[PDB]
């Protein structure tokens, strides 16, 4: 029994840690095989940042400007690229450590761990979901830039995020591994606003699926609803529309726990409409919507990496 | 910017989990050095889980009834003793990943890292305290004896904890790398039912502190208490009473903010009485107390 936010085991994700020296400038880097990946604004300056010219100052850079630094060992660069707002140092000594890894650009609503680095050493993990507005509610002081967010499939890494920059808002926005930004976000220091969040529903109906298989039933009820007059409701509260797809997701949760995905749905509706009142669901008070179905099935069947 | 429920990173202790099995019993170990950690009840039978004596089951063993597995390679059992509730299998092979590591017992409001593994292998990584009752709110399936607890404080890992069982209302009660259980627990299957589970005060107010630091202030207000008067509020709320030792424990956190810690105390008392208000501190609508002290200022 027992349900946490838990995070995928961050050890093949720790070995590849680096940390990468511009200038002035040290962030963390991800080394996998010969090459090192992080954020293309190492080669920045304060003054750069405001409207910088990466393609040209990238030009003005020769290897050896790139100090990096595997533990106590100073890897040497033999070639420098950018694709998109990710660097690639090219490396002579390929990662003895390298798992296997693989690069895939994640969904709003879908969930990753986050292996928070500083000087090229992980300080802590932490599982968060893409939000729908395509920023993480992180947890990221300065120097955090490179730390990467992956999920782990078998003995597989897949790397889908590296973090870039903070928002005036607190919360975080970053690019896939492909240096492409999630989201409308440029990284550089402009006025940025994220856009109105709202909430994962098929997440909060896997976590309510969750509390059942954990002996929280209070707010299970008798009623079962259209997934039309749910998406009308859900839309009325900021809730994420509903798909099919999702309702398919949800199908072994539902099969599991006796209860169809529109009779959670039902669930679902009053709780928006009317409240906890003074009640907790798995220890918490509000709609948690940070928990996939295949991470609810995952850590209530005991799969392994 | 930003708070979250952070646990360490748990490569080091990936590195350590093996597969221990004694007949139809199959667990998880921790291969430190040239010896396995793992529960003493992996040599319990059906027969032997109300009152087992472990001492006589022990005797009865010998190295080649424990299966150890490290990865697809078995190691050899050289040697088994018992410390406390805590099994010892010396083995042939020191482990090649062995961190600089170090047994530490915690006391209640303590929070520490847990690799949940099953059939010597980690599945996920998740943060928790001890709670003030001495039992763990985990996550825990059957097969998940002998994941540990562990803070990562520079390079080091402290090991604090080793799962050993479930309690009837689906908290977890386990020991410290020593095998001394934490409360009043016993590693058989007798009726055992925890006490009544209480806030960490000095936890919620740490992370108010922190709350603060990110700019949520709504919670706060022009009073101040002693700390005489905070304590009979706390514990009409089944809060766990606040000692000097920690007011002076938050008093980093106090200079930092500018909210001296009997006055973070009033704040705290106000949000007993009157509740949220259907408002949030860190996304949240519930006081957490899984947060200590020394967890908020290393966040932040
Ligand atoms: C369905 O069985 C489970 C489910 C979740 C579980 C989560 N953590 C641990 C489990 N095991 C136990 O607690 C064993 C089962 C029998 O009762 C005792 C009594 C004493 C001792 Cl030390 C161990 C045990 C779990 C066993």
């Amino acid at each position: 029994s027992g349900f946490r936010k838990m995070a995928f085991p961050s050890g093949k994700v720790e070995g590849c840690m680096v940390q990468v020296t511009c200038g002035t400038t040290t962030l963390n880097g991800l080394w996998l095989d010969d090459v090192v990946y992080c954020p293309r604004h190492v080669i920045c300056t304060s003054e750069d940042m405001l409207n910088p010219n990466y393609e040209d100052l990238l030009i003005r850079k020769s290897n050896h400007n790139f100090l990096v630094q595997a533990g106590n060992v100073q890897l040497r660069v033999i070639g420098h690229s950018m694709q998109n707002c990710v660097l690639k140092l090219k490396v002579d000594t390929a990662n003895p450590k390298t798992p296997k890894y693989k690069f895939v650009r994640i969904q709003p609503g879908q969930t990753f761990s986050v292996l928070a680095c500083y000087n090229g050493s992980p300080s802590g993990v932490y599982q968060c979901a893409m939000r729908p507005n395509f920023t993480i509610k992180g947890s990221f002081l300065n120097g955090s830039c490179g730390s990467v967010g992956f999920n782990i499939d078998y003995d597989c890494v897949s790397f889908c995020y590296m973090h870039h920059m903070e928002l005036p808002t607190g919360v975080h926005a970053g690019t896939d591994l492909e240096g492409n930004f999630y989201g409308p976000f440029v990284d550089r220091q402009t006025a940025q606003a994220a856009g109105t969040d709202t909430t994962i529903t098929v997440n909060v109906l896997a976590w309510l699926y969750a509390a059942v298989i954990n002996g929280d039933r209070w707010f299970l009820n008798r009623f079962t609803t259209t997934l039309n007059d749910f998406n009308l409701v859900a839309m009325k509260y900021n809730y994420e529309p509903l798909t099919q797809d999702h309702v398919d997701i949800l199908g072994p949760l539902s099969a599991q726990t006796g209860i169809a995905v529109l009779d959670m749905c039902a669930s679902l509706k009053e709780l928006l409409q009317n409240g906890m009142n003074g009640r907790t669901i798995l220890g918490s008070a509000l709609l948690e919507d940070e928990f996939t179905p295949f991470d609810v099935v995952r850590q209530c069947s005991g799969v392994t990496f």
